[PDB]
């Protein structure tokens, strides 16, 4: 417990301090004493004497910066999966040690309270979370950096389980309060709405508008043991300042606005283009420019802006920094348009996640009209003058033209955001080395070829803090038992463990290590849930947001096998696996809350099968979320990474699960790719079409029928579905899961079914030696320094923001 | 400043300590440093300063009671008028000198910092101030008092005076955060609405309803340097716990439940039943008896509940806790009727604060039966038992059941709660000895045959606290020089001045105090508004509600009347006067709307005749509320009490002036008979028609055209207001008011109007000797101590309650 280093020192006044400042929180703070006080109370007594340690390193951070005066990076998101807080600040400011000797002396378990935390799940998956693993890299590495979004009053919903389908409940996440964040209601700042342009004297103007107020909340985000704390900054709305029944009412209607921050849209990978979506792109986007206008005024005419700011859209969602900079600088600063266009492209850079067209923002231009009449003007604008220098580079290509204006031609008009992006930045990037070569080969084919060097790679990341010092103190201990600390802000170092791949002490610590946190998470299970799992199985997971492309679908179909070959030879022995499935579907997202309902089906005829036992067991792990995958991945075995080949534009998930010690099954799509590359494809078990092979099909046409007629154990399991073997109560229940397979299929489930199951057949048989299967563990950890977000965020201030990262320690 | 003792000791230790609180504060609590640090920083860190002081005390005093055991009193009403909280707290602590020599020595006024606070306007007047004067009493006196109402999101309205109008904005008074409450979402409980009732194997159950959570805010309530501190309880709304569109509208309509604690109803003396007014109602009332039934269980068989509880209803805004308490003794406690029937009324007392008949709350059985179907069939059954009793008590007597039920029949069946309210109480109480009186003579007549032993009477009070020793501190020090510091919590002490009535130093000092107190108010409107008043003119004050009983428009009479005998006579000397008249009017009540109008529009007039000048001033107080009543109350020299007799229950604005040293011209209507009473008749201008005139008057008709015939001067003002006098650009904008005083005035302005005139010539005569004067305004302060809210409260504790007040210090 104590005994790991990694988790710092228990100073003997530092305890004495934390005890003393803990009691006077629990009296001063939370109005208790011992007699009538809770674990929460607890926890949250524990959190204040944490957070104060964080205020002198705070102010002087943002002291820092004001004297130092560098470059600011201003990281837009609607999106931050922040997580929980606790741990991450111990461990932060090497806290850990002290706080847990100190509540043990209060008569305290540390980690109990710990649960107590409600995660901050202001995000739907990896995008979110990449903005989290951020925002930990930039103050890691010293850089002057602001997260800024949106404070959802409700975060991605709590899935409940229930009847095997997917219910839903509002995240009320700040029912309890969050002691992590500083209200700042002396900042507010006005955003507009609606209204119409008048051309006039001076120019033009933006008048008759509606104001929303945003109200900044700031929370602080500790760099690895450097003393810098730097802020998100998220955005909460609220009415602006100024019959019976009227005015009652008119009381109650100040919720309308109050609406733009209530809740995140719980969409993945897809553009919902509902008008209050748009609302909060603008709302964080206008108040955001509002502070870096005003920060930039303060520290010394706009030439020197893209010195001074940096601008990182985190993909199109905030896109509208570009027209409202614009909008600023020329409406409200008086800039020409030349120099304003000039300043706006090398202030802004545009992050690129995903390729579905059905991901890509394209706004009606009725709606933009409407709500921001000044922002549609000044995006024609930018379009005329866009495609006069696509018509000066390529003079008489009409088609190209067509296909490179932001304005889409048809039923609905519409504003393609991307294309707005790729216009107003002087950086365009993927996040896969896959994925960014196909953004410049098929996707911004004539963008890049209009400007090459706008076009960048930056391989995502996953910070070590949350995703191995945190979630994983044991393996992180064995590490620095052999290499010491270094690499925990120094992530390539775990390359020295390659020299462990012979060490039998090492080899058993890492199979030690795994073994306790099987034991952990299988404890976890049957405390919250009374689930019991087989700790001696082989730990399969899948957990990432259910969709399509990720194809839940196809381990659907492996599971089914493994049950169907165990039926028809019940006496030949098979590697004992406990198949964990976990992942939100969007609400309105039919096929995907199917899929939820097929797995626990599955899970419902094998897990009651007499003939099968433990020796396999599916299991649909509930609500699944940051804190859960902090769990969940340090206990895997084999990681389930297996999107159609050229679906997943990284993938993040894949990373935490390298660098926790499981070995990954997985097809050549996203950063896996990247991934085999590091460790060596030997020590990947990848399986399945190439983008080569995927295309090929799409040339001549994917039928699935081919593969159903051609493979026995296929056919006998689509039949099963058909017929209600695994839903006799609802014998037609998956009707629309066969129908797609067998006729719909975006994304070739059958095409890789052979392979897939062929390729879990070796991982059984590297899983029946254990030495071997430890062995090829090593060789894999060893390799995922490469993944740190550490890496990715000082590509980013080198290549793109044109700062340089330290990890410089402040006084 | 600090001249004034009883502000308490600044010792040196205690300064030291609160100035490095303070500083604490400012870095760990609001996170700034003295360079970016504001005056609302600063009042902020103040605040928590003195805020931490309460906490020892809080818990001690609540762990007393625990310990001791004593009979609880709930006070339950939908209205808490509690003002700012800063210097209450100093000052009830003793802390007030220190905190100012603290902020002094920092380099900061601490007046300044206080002016900051918002304050806490939960209430529309006379009704929640007295609230929160027995909060205050009821801690002072040692009582184990529980304050239990609604944390509205706003408050009564912020007033605008534009164009003369009144306009309203919301009250957001929460906006910076209230560093007084504590959140107690832990103690949070499930209210109930609509559903249907089951009548089944155990008895009746209420069965599909609604759900709607209550969760308490705390906020500490000290009494006066007795180291007492006990709690108001406020319940705030929130959203129960469990497609795209589907979902999202799902979270967004979350509004809907929370809208039930989102705004104060605006109406003083008016009922308007509105559905939201209900719920709130109901609100309040299931949490709070949830809570008091938790208490009374955790403390030691429903025999002893009247023994340890005790429910003071204000009003009948909270009557549904009569039926509520009946339900959960019957229907969830398994009592039989009777016996739960003995136990609601031993519990429940009534106070009854209004005789206007659409001030009395009747709601439509309709309503009752869809919102509340079990509370209805509870009430019904609570009738036909107590009409029961009333047929056994008067055989034969058919009229008088039909008087007394609780059933109104008519197009709209309705309940009257007012009848409710008497049936199940054991104490009923007006709030002065004249209200008191006409509840057994008139409105309950049939109540008081039936059930005389119930009927009481509690004259209302004010606290000395607020309303002398913090917004009159000059005056509070004059007293304490003479008598000493008991008359604080003993204020029929002040009789020992009339042994200073030809003192010449007291004489020269209570003047001296109010010449200081004037400057200062003038000091303000100068500041705040750049209206200048002048500092050598008589300060006459009519601030109250706007309202046509508390006859406004009598004094807007008189104001025109001075103007045309200026006009007629501008040679002749006449007292210098400025006349303040403030107060809100309902935001649906159209001629107080119109009234205010007038107010301006004589203003507009008056104001710019250069044969007036100085000589006269009509000033409208724009957003009078209790904070600007602390100012405005110990600067003026009349106290206008001027409501027809027979309209005004008890007034408790007129016990502020009499107490801070303004004499008083009034009717004898609601307390002002006793007021007099105590200092003399001579001491009080006293004018106009006795309750008996009013009543003879309407027996005969009242005919104002017999007045407009009689006095030449009323014609005169009358054929103003008619042909566009004040209102040249609107010429018939007063017709509203003028038609009303004509032909449909329900409070006889014309009526009282010559014997108000003359009075004011006395006024005028008495100001015209200053000596005397200030000898009067002794006689008044010296006499004033039986309205102390604390007589008020030791009554209520001795006469109704059972409990023994006690001034005795806690450790
Ligand atoms: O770059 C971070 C990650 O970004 C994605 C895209 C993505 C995402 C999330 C929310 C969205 C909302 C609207 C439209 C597109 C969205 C895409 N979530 O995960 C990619 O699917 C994933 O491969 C990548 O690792
Ligand atoms: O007892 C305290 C005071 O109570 C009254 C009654 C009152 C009031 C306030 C709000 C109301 C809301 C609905 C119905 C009646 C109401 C009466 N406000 O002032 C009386 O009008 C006043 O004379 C008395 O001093």
């Amino acid at each position: 417990r104590k005994q790991i280093s990694v988790r710092g020192l228990a100073g003997v006044e530092n305890v004495t301090e934390l005890k003393k400042n803990f009691n006077r929180h629990l009296h001063f703070t939370l109005v208790k004493d011992r007699n009538v006080a809770t674990p929460r109370d607890y926890y949250f007594a524990l959190a204040h004497t944490v957070r104060d340690h964080l205020v002198g390193r705070w102010i002087r951070t943002q002291q820092h910066y004001y004297e130092k005066d560098p470059k600011r990076i201003y990281y837009l998101s609607l999106e931050f999966y922040m997580g929980r807080t606790l741990q991450n600040t111990m461990v932060n400011l090497a806290l850990e040690n002290a706080c847990d000797e100190a509540t043990y002396q209060l008569g305290l378990d540390m980690e109990e309270l710990e649960e107590i935390e409600e995660d901050a799940g202001l995000g739907n998956g990896g995008l979110g979370r990449l903005a989290a693993c951020f925002l930990d890299s930039m103050a890691t590495l010293g850089l002057a950096a602001y997260g800024y979004g949106i404070r959802y009053e409700f975060g991605i919903f709590n899935q409940k389980i229930c009847g095997g389908w997917q219910m839903e409940e509002a995240d009320d996440w700040l029912r309890y309060g969050n002691p992590w964040e500083k209200a700042r209601p002396e900042f507010t700042l006005p955003v507009h709405f609606y209204g119409r342009v008048e051309h006039t004297s001076q120019g033009a103007k933006w008048v008759d508008t509606q104001v929303v107020l945003a109200m900044p909340y700031d929370t602080p985000v500790p760099g690895y043991r450097n003393n810098v704390v730097n802020t998100m900054r998220l955005w909460s709305a609220k009415a602006p300042n100024d019959n019976v029944g009227g005015y009652i009412q008119a009381v109650l209607d100040r919720n309308l606005a109050e609406n733009i921050s209530r809740v995140l849209y719980p969409n993945d990978n897809f553009f919902e283009g509902k008008e209050l979506r748009l609302k909060q792109e603008y709302f964080v986007v206008a108040a955001t420019l509002q502070d870096i206008i005003r920060r930039f005024k303060s520290s010394k005419n706009f030439d020197a802006f893209p010195d001074k700011v940096a601008i990182q859209l985190n993909d199109t969602h905030p896109s509208l920094a570009i027209p409202e900079l614009m909008r600023v600088l020329v409406d409200l600063e008086r800039l020409d348009w030349d120099k304003a266009w000039e300043v706006t492209v090398k202030t802004c850079a545009y992050t690129n996640h995903t390729v579905l067209p059905e991901a890509l923002e394209r706004w009606p231009v009725h709606l933009l009209e409407t709500l921001l009449p000044r922002h549609l003007q000044i995006i024609y604008e930018i379009n005329q003058r866009f495609l006069n220098r696509v018509a000066a580079a390529f003079p008489g290509d009409v088609d190209r033209l067509r296909r490179m204006s932001l304005v889409e031609e048809g039923a609905v008009k519409r504003i393609n955001m991307a294309h707005l992006c790729i216009a107003g930045s002087h950086a365009v990037n993927g996040v896969a080395r896959i994925h960014s070569e196909i953004l410049k080969k098929t996707i911004f084919k004539d963008f890049y070829e209009l400007e090459p060097h706008k076009f960048q790679n930056k391989t995502n990341g996953i910070t070590p803090r949350r995703w191995l010092v945190l979630c994983n103190p044991g393996l992180a201990e064995i590490i620095a038992e052999r290499i010491g600390e270094e690499y925990i802000s120094d992530l390539d170092q775990l390359r020295k463990l390659l020299s462990y791949v012979d060490d039998e002490a090492f080899i058993r610590d890492v199979a030690k290590v795994k073994q306790e946190n099987k034991l952990k998470f299988a404890a976890y299970l049957e405390r919250e849930y009374k689930v019991h799992i087989n700790p001696n199985s082989l730990f399969d997971v899948q957990v990432k947001r259910i969709h399509e492309y990720k194809r839940q679908l196809l381990n659907c179909l492996h599971v089914i096998t493994l049950y169907n070959r165990i039926k028809k030879e019940p006496n030949k022995f098979v590697v004992p696996r406990t198949v964990m499935i976990g992942g939100k579907a969007a609400p309105g997202y039919h096929m995907a809350k199917m899929i939820i309902k097929l797995i626990t089906a599955i899970g419902d005829v094998v897990n009651h099968d007499p003939v099968v036992g433990d020796r396999l067991r599916v299991i649909f792990l509930e609500n699944y979320r940051v804190s859960l995958a902090e769990k969940v991945i340090p206990a895997a075995d084999l990681s389930e990474q297996i999107s159609t080949a050229g679906t997943e534009a990284s993938g993040t998930g894949n990373m935490k699960f390298m660098l926790n010690g499981a070995l990954t099954i997985g097809t050549m799509d996203g950063a896996n790719v990247e991934m085999a590359e590091e460790a060596g494809e030997e020590n990947f078990f990848i399986f399945g079409m190439r983008v080569e092979d995927v295309d090929r099909l799409d040339q001549r046409g994917y039928n699935a029928q081919e593969y159903y007629d051609r493979i026995p154990e296929l056919r006998q399991i689509i039949e099963q579905l058909s017929s209600g073997f695994f839903s006799p109560k609802q014998p037609d229940l998956f009707k629309d899961i066969v129908n797609m397979l067998m006729h719909h299929d975006r994304f070739k489930v059958f095409a890789d079914y052979e392979e897939y199951v062929k390729c879990q057949e070796r991982v059984s048989a590297l899983y029946k030696n254990p030495r071997e299967w430890t062995r090829m563990v090593i060789r894999n950890i060893a390799t995922s320094g490469k993944f740190s977000s550490d890496r990715t965020i000082a590509q980013y201030a080198r290549e793109i923001w044109g700062v340089e990262p330290s990890r410089q320690r402040l006084p």
